[PDB]
């Protein structure tokens, strides 16, 4: 609903899992698998992600840690 997660960030730059996944130097299935209901990428990881991501670190990092 108000950001929450890095999907819900990502879709409103309709940029798709398999755009980012690649860069974050892990599985990108895994990711792919574990964002799907897992966990997010680490702050630093999702650093790597978020750099190509158009989405800064701190732009899912927000003082909202819901």
């Amino acid at each position: 609903m108000i950001i929450n997660n890095l999907k819900l960030i990502r879709e409103k730059k309709k940029i798709s899992q398999s755009e980012l996944a690649a860069l974050l130097e892990v599985s990108r299935q895994t990711i792919n698998g574990i964002e799907k209901n897992k966990y997010n990428p680490s702050l630093q990881l999702a650093l790597k992600i978020a750099y190509y991501l158009n989405t800064p670190l701190e732009d899912i990092f927000q003082w909202q840690p819901e």
